[PDB]
DNA sequence: CCGAAGCGAGCACGGTGCTTTCCACAAGATATATAAAGCCAAGAAATCGAAATACTTTCAAGTTACGGTAAGCATAT
């Protein structure tokens, strides 16, 4: 993903709702490189978790509401801290970087 | 019948320090036969060493799911 002609190190989206979209109903969750092959200016690697962060639907998102810190109790309650150790491995989808 | 000229010639040259073709017939050669004994000697049958075309495992190579901080931009105070 470094020193290549063909990559593009934008910060929005031109094309890629066409470009990236289109394996969601091509492809499944693995062997990322067929990808790649067709869209250019974007490696797997970064793909995956682009793809990942978008396209997932169950997060823990809005606003702060009075039954929010419960939420975040019983989830930090569930194996220990969960955002650096190795109970982050089990976690479905609770990565720490979010 | 002697005379001249070749001409062949015995005579000398110092002291020492054998092969094969036949009658001779008198022996030889090739002939069994036990019979114990070990070995040499060639033809099959059993056995084992070298190894190649294959199977396990080791080992290099890149692409894989999963972060570690860090920086550019939106919006509340």
């Amino acid at each position: 993903k470094s020193l290549d002609p063909g990559l593009k190190k934008g910060y929005w989206a031109p094309e890629e709702d066409a470009k990236l979209l289109q394996a969601v109903a091509k492809y499944g969750e693995q062997d990322w490189f067929k990808i790649r092959e067709e869209v250019p200016g974007r490696s797997d690697a970064q793909c995956r978790d682009r793809y990942l962060r978008r396209l997932h639907f169950s997060l823990k998102k809005g606003r702060w509401n009075l039954k929010e810190e419960e939420q975040l109790i019983e989830l930090i309650e569930k194996y220990g801290v969960g955002h650096w150790a190795k109970i982050a491995s089990e976690l479905p989808h609770r990565s720490g970087s979010q």
